[PDB]
């Protein structure tokens, strides 16, 4: 993928730990 | 967005998980 | 700084996903 | 946004290193 594609995926999974650090 | 934008969005929330991990976690 | 964005770019990658499957088990 | 996106990925690289030692601590 391009460049700018892994910063996106890479951010998703940093909100998805967000959520799981704000649930746990 | 642009890759200095979304890499700052990304640096803001590292930042704001390991200020949770090395204090408010007990 | 030798490695190139992208090979950075995967070992941040593989970081994530270690740090998720960590995360998901607890 | 001064910094070059080389050093920038490598920080947030190194902070992802800590967010992974304090995880697994707990």
């Amino acid at each position: 993928l391009s460049i700018e594609a892994r910063l996106e995926s890479i951010e998703e999974k940093l909100s998805m730990i967000l959520g799981l650090l704000r649930t746990l």
